[PDB]
């Protein structure tokens, strides 16, 4: 949202921030991993 | 097979035995547990 409101508005994304916030095995999966 | 010695010899379990030994998913397993 924070997004929306940077890019669908410039003042930084610090006031939009603001703005936002109302303010197999075991070992088998470990192995591919 | 100190049973074997043991029950088809009296010398008791203890001669027989010295003379015996010549002298899956994380899940899965932690479930079965």
């Amino acid at each position: 949202a924070d997004l929306k409101l940077f890019l669908e508005s410039e003042s930084f994304n610090i006031d939009v921030k603001h703005k936002e916030r109302k303010e197999n095995k075991f070992v088998e999966q470990d192995d591919w991993f």
